[PDB]
Protein backbone atom coordinates (compact mmCIF):
# COMPACT_ATOMS: atom_id res chain seq x y z
CA UNK A 1 0.00 0.00 0.00
CA UNK A 2 0.99 3.63 -0.58
CA UNK A 3 -0.18 6.68 1.39
CA UNK A 4 -0.53 10.45 1.06
CA UNK A 5 -1.58 13.01 3.68
CA UNK A 6 -2.83 16.46 2.68
CA UNK A 7 -2.30 17.81 6.21
CA UNK A 8 1.18 19.35 6.09
CA UNK A 9 1.62 18.39 2.43
CA UNK A 10 4.21 20.22 0.33
CA UNK A 11 5.91 19.68 -3.06
CA UNK A 12 8.42 17.42 -1.27
CA UNK A 13 5.91 15.09 0.44
CA UNK A 14 3.79 14.93 -2.71
CA UNK A 15 6.92 14.00 -4.69
CA UNK A 16 7.58 11.18 -2.21
CA UNK A 17 4.01 9.88 -2.63
CA UNK A 18 4.34 9.81 -6.44
CA UNK A 19 7.68 7.99 -6.10
CA UNK A 20 6.00 5.46 -3.77
CA UNK A 21 3.12 5.04 -6.24
CA UNK A 22 5.52 4.36 -9.14
CA UNK A 23 7.62 1.96 -7.03
CA UNK A 24 4.54 -0.05 -6.01
CA UNK A 25 3.87 -0.92 -9.66
CA UNK A 26 5.60 -4.19 -10.63
CA UNK A 27 7.80 -4.65 -13.70
CA UNK A 28 10.24 -7.32 -14.89
CA UNK A 29 11.56 -5.26 -17.78
CA UNK A 30 12.61 -1.72 -18.69
CA UNK A 31 12.22 -0.41 -22.24
CA UNK A 32 14.57 2.49 -23.03
CA UNK A 33 15.16 2.74 -19.25
CA UNK A 34 11.41 3.14 -18.59
CA UNK A 35 9.63 0.50 -16.46
CA UNK A 36 7.29 -1.68 -18.53
CA UNK A 37 4.01 -2.51 -16.80
CA UNK A 38 3.04 -6.20 -16.78
CA UNK A 39 0.64 -7.77 -19.34
CA UNK A 40 -1.46 -9.14 -16.46
CA UNK A 41 -1.50 -10.03 -12.75
CA UNK A 42 -3.81 -12.66 -11.23
CA UNK A 43 -5.77 -12.43 -7.97
CA UNK A 44 -5.81 -9.55 -5.48
CA UNK A 45 -2.19 -8.70 -6.42
CA UNK A 46 -3.52 -6.89 -9.49
CA UNK A 47 -4.71 -4.01 -7.29
CA UNK A 48 -2.75 -1.40 -5.37
CA UNK A 49 -4.45 0.36 -2.46
CA UNK A 50 -3.77 4.08 -2.11
CA UNK A 51 -4.59 5.53 1.31
CA UNK A 52 -5.40 9.21 0.90
CA UNK A 53 -6.07 11.56 3.81
CA UNK A 54 -7.68 14.98 3.48
CA UNK A 55 -6.53 17.96 5.58
CA UNK A 56 -8.89 16.99 8.43
CA UNK A 57 -7.47 13.45 8.44
CA UNK A 58 -10.49 11.73 6.90
CA UNK A 59 -9.57 8.94 4.51
CA UNK A 60 -10.44 7.08 1.34
CA UNK A 61 -8.74 3.96 -0.01
CA UNK A 62 -8.38 3.92 -3.79
CA UNK A 63 -7.97 0.67 -5.76
CA UNK A 64 -5.61 0.95 -8.73
CA UNK A 65 -4.98 -1.74 -11.38
CA UNK A 66 -1.17 -2.14 -11.35
CA UNK A 67 -0.98 -3.16 -15.03
CA UNK A 68 -2.40 0.14 -16.36
CA UNK A 69 -2.64 2.61 -13.42
CA UNK A 70 -6.42 2.74 -13.91
CA UNK A 71 -8.42 3.65 -10.80
CA UNK A 72 -11.15 1.00 -10.43
CA UNK A 73 -12.98 2.12 -7.30
CA UNK A 74 -12.57 3.37 -3.76
CA UNK A 75 -13.69 2.84 -0.16
CA UNK A 76 -15.22 5.64 1.90
CA UNK A 77 -15.98 4.61 5.50
CA UNK A 78 -18.06 1.42 5.05
CA UNK A 79 -19.24 1.99 1.46
CA UNK A 80 -17.33 0.90 -1.64
CA UNK A 81 -17.73 2.64 -5.00
CA UNK A 82 -16.80 1.17 -8.40
CA UNK A 83 -16.98 2.46 -11.97
CA UNK A 84 -19.68 1.07 -14.26
CA UNK A 85 -17.35 -1.07 -16.39
CA UNK A 86 -16.38 -4.78 -16.55
CA UNK A 87 -12.80 -4.23 -15.29
CA UNK A 88 -14.11 -2.42 -12.19
CA UNK A 89 -16.75 -5.09 -11.51
CA UNK A 90 -13.94 -7.66 -11.66
CA UNK A 91 -11.98 -5.49 -9.20
CA UNK A 92 -14.95 -5.55 -6.79
CA UNK A 93 -14.39 -9.31 -6.50
CA UNK A 94 -11.01 -8.72 -4.80
CA UNK A 95 -10.98 -5.33 -3.02
CA UNK A 96 -13.07 -3.74 -0.22
CA UNK A 97 -14.90 -7.03 0.38
CA UNK A 98 -15.66 -6.09 4.01
CA UNK A 99 -17.64 -2.98 2.96
CA UNK A 100 -21.23 -2.96 4.27
CA UNK A 101 -22.59 -1.82 0.88
CA UNK A 102 -21.30 -1.46 -2.68
CA UNK A 103 -22.41 1.36 -4.97
CA UNK A 104 -21.79 1.18 -8.70
CA UNK A 105 -21.21 4.70 -10.04
CA UNK A 106 -23.48 5.67 -12.99
CA UNK A 107 -20.49 6.07 -15.33
CA UNK A 108 -17.32 4.31 -16.43
CA UNK A 109 -13.86 5.66 -15.58
CA UNK A 110 -12.89 6.99 -19.01
CA UNK A 111 -12.22 10.73 -19.36
CA UNK A 112 -15.04 11.29 -21.86
CA UNK A 113 -17.75 9.70 -19.68
CA UNK A 114 -16.53 11.43 -16.50
CA UNK A 115 -16.52 14.84 -18.20
CA UNK A 116 -20.13 14.29 -19.34
CA UNK A 117 -21.18 13.34 -15.80
CA UNK A 118 -19.29 16.27 -14.23
CA UNK A 119 -20.79 18.70 -16.76
CA UNK A 120 -17.40 20.12 -17.78
CA UNK A 121 -14.22 19.13 -19.63
CA UNK A 122 -11.09 18.85 -17.49
CA UNK A 123 -9.69 21.87 -19.37
CA UNK A 124 -11.98 23.84 -17.05
CA UNK A 125 -11.44 21.89 -13.80
CA UNK A 126 -8.68 23.30 -11.57
CA UNK A 127 -6.23 20.73 -10.21
CA UNK A 128 -3.57 20.82 -7.51
CA UNK A 129 -3.16 19.74 -3.91
CA UNK A 130 -6.04 21.90 -2.62
CA UNK A 131 -8.26 20.37 -5.33
CA UNK A 132 -7.15 16.87 -4.24
CA UNK A 133 -8.13 17.66 -0.64
CA UNK A 134 -11.55 18.75 -1.98
CA UNK A 135 -11.82 15.60 -4.11
CA UNK A 136 -11.20 13.33 -1.10
CA UNK A 137 -13.83 15.18 0.96
CA UNK A 138 -16.36 14.98 -1.90
CA UNK A 139 -15.87 11.22 -2.33
CA UNK A 140 -16.52 10.64 1.40
CA UNK A 141 -20.26 11.24 0.91
CA UNK A 142 -22.01 9.94 -2.18
CA UNK A 143 -22.96 12.53 -4.82
CA UNK A 144 -22.50 11.11 -8.33
CA UNK A 145 -22.31 14.44 -10.21
CA UNK A 146 -19.82 15.93 -7.71
CA UNK A 147 -17.93 12.62 -7.62
CA UNK A 148 -17.30 12.75 -11.39
CA UNK A 149 -15.41 16.05 -10.98
CA UNK A 150 -13.63 14.77 -7.88
CA UNK A 151 -12.51 11.65 -9.76
CA UNK A 152 -11.20 13.74 -12.67
CA UNK A 153 -9.06 15.59 -10.10
CA UNK A 154 -8.05 12.35 -8.37
CA UNK A 155 -6.98 10.52 -11.56
CA UNK A 156 -4.81 13.42 -12.76
CA UNK A 157 -3.13 14.19 -9.41
CA UNK A 158 -2.28 10.52 -8.79
CA UNK A 159 -2.20 8.19 -11.85
CA UNK A 160 -1.25 10.82 -14.46
CA UNK A 161 1.46 12.30 -12.22
CA UNK A 162 2.89 8.80 -11.73
CA UNK A 163 3.00 8.34 -15.53
CA UNK A 164 4.57 11.71 -16.40
CA UNK A 165 7.26 13.67 -14.54
CA UNK A 166 5.92 16.83 -16.20
CA UNK A 167 2.47 16.24 -14.66
CA UNK A 168 4.00 15.56 -11.22
CA UNK A 169 5.84 18.91 -11.51
CA UNK A 170 2.59 20.60 -12.62
CA UNK A 171 0.89 19.47 -9.40
CA UNK A 172 3.90 20.46 -7.26
CA UNK A 173 3.53 23.97 -8.73
CA UNK A 174 -0.12 23.80 -7.63
CA UNK A 175 0.68 22.79 -4.03
CA UNK A 176 -1.11 25.79 -2.46
CA UNK A 177 -3.09 27.17 -5.42
CA UNK A 178 -5.23 25.23 -7.90
CA UNK A 179 -5.03 25.90 -11.62
CA UNK A 180 -6.57 24.23 -14.67
CA UNK A 181 -4.11 21.80 -16.33
CA UNK A 182 -1.88 23.12 -19.12
CA UNK A 183 -2.74 21.97 -22.65
CA UNK A 184 0.55 20.03 -22.51
CA UNK A 185 -0.81 18.14 -19.48
CA UNK A 186 -4.04 17.22 -21.31
CA UNK A 187 -2.00 16.22 -24.39
CA UNK A 188 0.22 13.83 -22.39
CA UNK A 189 -2.77 12.26 -20.61
CA UNK A 190 -4.45 11.58 -23.96
CA UNK A 191 -1.23 10.22 -25.50
CA UNK A 192 -0.05 7.83 -22.77
CA UNK A 193 -1.27 4.65 -24.50
CA UNK A 194 0.00 5.92 -27.88
CA UNK A 195 3.43 6.84 -26.50
CA UNK A 196 3.68 3.54 -24.60
CA UNK A 197 2.96 1.63 -27.82
CA UNK A 198 5.46 3.57 -29.97
CA UNK A 199 8.28 3.37 -27.40
CA UNK A 200 7.81 -0.42 -27.42
CA UNK A 201 7.61 -0.54 -31.25
CA UNK A 202 10.87 1.45 -31.35
CA UNK A 203 12.70 -1.53 -29.76
CA UNK A 204 13.05 -3.33 -33.11
CA UNK A 205 12.95 -0.14 -35.19
CA UNK A 206 16.24 1.54 -34.17
CA UNK A 207 14.52 3.81 -31.64
CA UNK A 208 12.18 5.21 -34.31
CA UNK A 209 8.39 5.42 -33.84
CA UNK A 210 6.36 3.44 -36.39
CA UNK A 211 3.73 6.19 -36.13
CA UNK A 212 4.63 9.69 -34.84
CA UNK A 213 2.87 10.97 -31.70
CA UNK A 214 1.53 14.53 -31.77
CA UNK A 215 1.87 16.51 -28.52
CA UNK A 216 1.41 20.09 -27.28
CA UNK A 217 4.54 21.52 -25.60
CA UNK A 218 4.95 23.70 -22.47
CA UNK A 219 5.05 26.87 -24.61
CA UNK A 220 1.68 25.74 -26.04
CA UNK A 221 2.85 24.65 -29.50
CA UNK A 222 1.99 21.43 -31.35
CA UNK A 223 5.01 19.14 -31.83
CA UNK A 224 5.63 15.69 -33.38
CA UNK A 225 7.44 12.95 -31.45
CA UNK A 226 9.18 10.58 -33.88
CA UNK A 227 11.91 8.79 -31.90
CA UNK A 228 13.24 7.83 -28.43
CA UNK A 229 15.72 10.75 -28.23
CA UNK A 230 12.76 13.07 -27.59
CA UNK A 231 12.64 14.70 -24.14
CA UNK A 232 9.20 13.11 -23.62
CA UNK A 233 10.88 9.67 -23.74
CA UNK A 234 14.21 10.45 -22.03
CA UNK A 235 12.96 12.63 -19.16
CA UNK A 236 9.16 12.72 -18.91
CA UNK A 237 7.34 9.37 -19.23
CA UNK A 238 7.88 7.11 -16.19
CA UNK A 239 5.69 4.07 -16.93
CA UNK A 240 4.77 2.17 -20.09
CA UNK A 241 1.43 0.54 -20.80
CA UNK A 242 2.22 -2.94 -22.16
CA UNK A 243 1.32 -3.35 -25.86
CA UNK A 244 -0.53 -6.55 -24.91
CA UNK A 245 -3.07 -4.21 -23.28
CA UNK A 246 -3.31 -1.79 -26.23
C1 LIG B 1 14.49 12.15 -33.61
O1 LIG B 1 13.82 13.10 -32.83
C2 LIG B 1 14.37 14.41 -32.84
C3 LIG B 1 13.44 15.27 -32.01
O2 LIG B 1 13.48 14.80 -30.69
C4 LIG B 1 14.48 15.02 -34.25
O3 LIG B 1 15.21 16.24 -34.26
C5 LIG B 1 14.54 17.49 -34.27
O4 LIG B 1 14.26 17.57 -35.67
C6 LIG B 1 14.72 18.66 -36.46
C7 LIG B 1 16.16 18.45 -36.92
O5 LIG B 1 16.30 17.16 -37.46
C8 LIG B 1 14.51 20.04 -35.81
O6 LIG B 1 13.43 20.69 -36.43
C9 LIG B 1 14.25 19.99 -34.30
O7 LIG B 1 14.67 21.20 -33.71
C10 LIG B 1 14.98 18.82 -33.64
N1 LIG B 1 14.73 18.81 -32.21
C11 LIG B 1 15.68 18.61 -31.29
C12 LIG B 1 15.22 18.64 -29.86
O8 LIG B 1 16.86 18.41 -31.55
C13 LIG B 1 15.19 14.08 -35.20
O9 LIG B 1 15.07 14.65 -36.51
C14 LIG B 1 14.64 12.63 -35.06
N2 LIG B 1 15.47 11.65 -35.76
C15 LIG B 1 14.92 10.69 -36.54
C16 LIG B 1 15.92 9.75 -37.18
O10 LIG B 1 13.68 10.54 -36.74
C1 LIG C 1 -12.33 3.27 -21.92
C2 LIG C 1 -13.80 2.96 -21.71
C3 LIG C 1 -14.04 2.35 -20.34
C4 LIG C 1 -12.90 2.67 -19.38
C5 LIG C 1 -11.95 1.49 -19.25
C6 LIG C 1 -11.06 1.63 -18.02
C7 LIG C 1 -10.75 3.10 -17.74
C8 LIG C 1 -11.24 3.51 -16.36
C9 LIG C 1 -10.22 3.13 -15.29
C10 LIG C 1 -9.70 4.36 -14.56
C11 LIG C 1 -9.40 5.49 -15.55
O1 LIG C 1 -10.14 6.66 -15.18
C12 LIG C 1 -7.91 5.81 -15.56
C13 LIG C 1 -7.63 7.06 -16.39
C14 LIG C 1 -8.76 7.33 -17.37
C15 LIG C 1 -8.43 6.77 -18.75
C16 LIG C 1 -9.68 6.69 -19.62
C17 LIG C 1 -9.80 7.92 -20.52
C18 LIG C 1 -10.14 7.53 -21.95
C19 LIG C 1 -7.07 6.25 -14.42
O2 LIG C 1 -7.62 5.85 -13.37
O3 LIG C 1 -6.01 6.91 -14.43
Amino acid sequence: DVSFRLSGADPSSYGMFIKDLRNALPHTEKVYNIPLLLPSVSGAGRYLLMHLFNYDGNTITVAVDVTNVYIMGYLALTTSYFFNEPAADLASQYVFRSARRKITLPYSGNYERLQIAAGKPREKIPIGLPALDTAISTLLHYDSTAAAGALLVLIQTTAEAARFKYIEQQIQERAYRDEVPSSATISLENSWSGLSKQIQLAQGNNGVFRTPTVLVDSKGNRVQITNVTSNVVTSNIQLLLNTKNI
